[PDB]
């Protein structure tokens, strides 16, 4: 292998500089089948890799897993075989009332409630999504005929303290997370999510391109439909090569 | 009789306008409004000129903020409260990119956080990030104008000398953080320097408004009207 | 012509003064100007007014600033590059003590930063301190005039409304770090707020100038109630027992 | 289907396990779970992959944590719903003394905290430190194989690359703050470097959780089996 | 006349590397009356010292004083003289409910709310203490038998707002403070302390060993014969 | 006995409102005789405390110790007994090449290079002394004749590492500290002390007013009579 947890070569890519990056290894291979040519690379720890092909062009579709720090090592090392361009795909929980499950978030910028983000840039550096990116993702967003939300998501290195859930073991929140969600919705952010700040932050302080789409599926305010997100990253990716 | 503090005006005066356009001198608030029709001024208090102007049949305010956040952050709260709900920011602005010319229009997607008045509004983990919809009319303006157009991120200081680590001062001394900081800066893929973007867009994303930031290039500093003010104007017809 | 970018200024312009008083109001400039021997108009430029005049004999120069830090540390940096040592600031404020009354003088010891632009010259431990015999003149120019003088620490903020804990805004909200801020400011003893004293004493403490403040009372957002004119004759008097 | 969210776990499927043993790969934890009697297959999600086995007559349950704090605190909170309070660490770390070698065995005391899960559970202030017991249990059970043993202090970080003070990197760009850092952490005393234990002590330790680390030394950047019987051995007098 | 300070030199410490240190000057010639030929050494302000003889090994009582700033001094200017080991020997106040008056405290770890650790070590740094004098000194209070609270405690520059204390003149504390002592037995910190932090950083930062132990005095949530013969205890089992 | 650590009665004091603070417990009966009727009060720890008269006017005299934390009680127990004037005298080293030794500084303001100032006010707020205990020390540095500066002192929580010292044990300073003093000697600032933060920051937070002066006695970059008769001076014009 030419990367340390990766298990992949330069080679395996075969000239491709985009890459779609899931969280959970199991959507890795759903995603590869949307496109020409759909072959397994390698299988780490929470890394699953898959190359294929749109319009002659190769991309690559591989997993984060949960978290910054695994997510850290996955787009750097592959930013050493090549890649350029990382499309984040998830699904999240929103935290406004008006956007519904099935609906379609498109994130500009991250805020960083992370510990990743500050070993790539200091606080006072935007976690935002480049503009390229973020432009495909919009008008894929409109071909497929989404209800779609373009805004700022809060990116939590907890699912639990630090997106303010009380449901738990010590059922303690830390100070400054008590009364944060709240802070947020005042402020306009969508949704939380674990992995945008890094993500955001290493691409844009290093010269590499990213953009995030995701689908909600809950809302934490209001107490299946159709997949969108998937066909929206794979549309915009089209437009980016 | 203002409803405002410091701009001077009153709800009426706007003519039920939503967007303003917001150059930092107040010299040049007269020349934006009359490239537009029907140019109005309505009140020039401190670095707070006031113009009125119509794009297609639709009222717009042109206002100064002056140098600075704390100034820009008294002008944007008042038109705020006057009913206005958008800001296309136009200025001067010094590359720190080589490939950036004299002449070369930028545009902010978002601002480095090197100022004190953004802070009063978001903590330092939430984004300096322009709306995206008055970015993207902002970046389609800038298309048709045919200026080269860079896009991408700048720092946003509270001072013009040691904030953009300007050593030829009175001490020739930079503060411990801001040495070297240019260098890393540029390595970090930032274009610029300027000095009200952090807090305009910062005041903006986290109170429900919408925000736009353009520059034109006027001096480089690896190397130590115009393009911009036609691509506001043309940038905030699609808009509204 | 200009050796400054901003403030329109040459060397020649201020004849070799070394004391500069800065008010932030370009419109009060000339006013002050008056009230000494030969003033004549120097720069306009944006938010900078510019004056020379004379005392006692010897060159002094009027210089707005604007709101903000940021505009302070430009006109405050470039005068210091034209040979101003001295900077005396000159301006209207409000109180947040109920004992302060509208027309008392407040003479500036330190400022509570609550800005950016002080950072930029030095850490947040260095105290946004007055220069002693900048304060003195001025505490004794208020005694010779005979004005209500509050001596102590204003807080300077980098905004008018959340940072000075204001509620009637567009949003109605503060940050949480400001909820109650002014309440513990008046528990410290705190005489008022402002916008840009804390860039003006730090930059100058931290640099080998002198500067000290001086604000007239206009209004006090405690009390309700009901000429003076003594912070421009305080800070024309105790320049000349600076120069 | 499950008590919990992401573990794919009930209550019941523990049988009263107490102590959980917390590798960082799901592929090594059905190894560590066959060291000890019925191992059995609980759940497989994601990179949670728990297993539970039988010791000197008590139930323990063996479950990854992948890769960060992040990955780390959500394993921990869930097995501490379902009733765990004792939380042991094994892994394989690599290390920043010249005097520690390749095949000795690491107990760490308390973590330098260059995470920001931990901040989620306690501010900056408050001490990543291990629970004395565990630590006690974990030095005893390293005598008791005959163990190479250096007990300290260990950095934590939420990246392998730039918090690491990594160049070998597509940037080859560390940020200021960590620009020399490791020669500091180095005069200071710090072991080696990980990924995960300034999360686990933290939130263990100010939520009234035990929690330890061990782990064995496979590289050291300042030169050219034990661990698994250790955690195992240690569990057992913290039953 | 070799440090600047403590007024002592190398030879009037005889050999020895271990000191037991009290923050009170008063309380020295007790620990120090306790041992194999006592004798006075120096006075100078907070910095009373006295030596003795354990097992026939010279040992140093030395006091530090009242917080960070004077303590700092005593173990610096200790350990210029060849002194390796420190044991800190006092008393406190507890913050848990089900810790009483004559209980033993060992302090694992300190919450820091001090400056001086600050300039020895960053925040994120951990406050530990040494895990061979941590062990001797919990053997010590089972040798002795007394009721023993193993933890962290909360090490603050401040008797009255850094303890959440309101009965003062003042009778308000700032605001991060404010609710601070139900956040510290939440996280659960045994009790409030004015040296810790600094000496576990200090030590623990230089390749120094240091441990802490208390007898409890007051306890402010609910309505010395130990912790000096456990410190004592303690020490001979360090060399 | 009315308070907890000073032992000390308000009438101990017989209406007492100024104090004037050594650093010294041993000073403060040679100070405390320089006035009319000296009579000591309490010595426990490093408080010392005595009563003398100036112009038929009770003062009282009080040691603080070394560091901000043994300052801090001082002042609020002095405080609880009636005291709303605190002058400090002690002695200093400067780090500017054109102060001498014998030469006199008044402090207005100190660089809060500590912890305890913390506990009162942020850092944001200044440790700025009262006007008219300054001008009162500066009019008394004038009728003694001294060489008086007058300007910003750097108060440091520590006597090596934060006032940048390399002859030490560690022979190391920590990051932040490195280039410091240098920094400070650019932003003229005077000299290193221990106290002036926490005391000036605690006073002018809390109504109390709060002034400082100290001789010089060694300079870093290269009699005793002043400093003692100017604070005694002093204290008579603020009465």
């Amino acid at each position: 292998s030419d990367v340390f947890h990766l298990g992949l070569t330069k080679n395996d890519l075969q000239g491709a500089t985009l890459a779609i990056v899931p969280g959970d290894p199991q959507r890795v291979e759903k995603i590869a089948k949307l496109m020409d040519n759909p072959v397994h690379l390698a299988s780490h720890r929470e890394f699953t890799s898959w190359r294929a092909e749109l319009d002659g062009k190769a991309v690559i579709v591989c997993s984060t897993g949960i978290g910054g720090p695994s997510t850290s090592i996955a787009v750097e090392e592959l930013a050493q075989l090549g890649v350029r361009t990382f499309l984040r795909i998830g699904t999240t929980g929103a935290i406004q009332p008006h956007i519904n499950v099935g609906d379609v978030l498109v994130t500009t910028a991250a805020v960083r409630l992370d510990g990743a983000s500050l070993h790539f840039a200091p606080m006072e550096f935007p976690a935002v999504a480049d503009f390229s990116c973020t432009t495909a993702l919009v008008n894929a967003a409109k071909s497929v005929g989404a209800t779609t939300h373009i805004g700022i998501t809060a990116s939590s290195d907890t699912f639990y303290p630090g997106q303010e859930r009380y449901d738990t073991f010590s059922g303690r929140v830390v100070r400054h997370f008590k009364g944060s969600m709240e802070e947020w919705q005042s402020m306009g952010v969508m949704n939380y999510e674990m992995e945008s700040a890094t993500l955001l932050t290493m691409c844009a302080s290093q010269g590499l391109r990213a953009g995030m789409v995701a689908g909600v599926i809950v809302n934490r305010t209001q107490q299946a439909t159709e997949s969108h997100a998937v066909k929206i990253v794979v549309e915009a990716a089209r437009h980016l090569l």
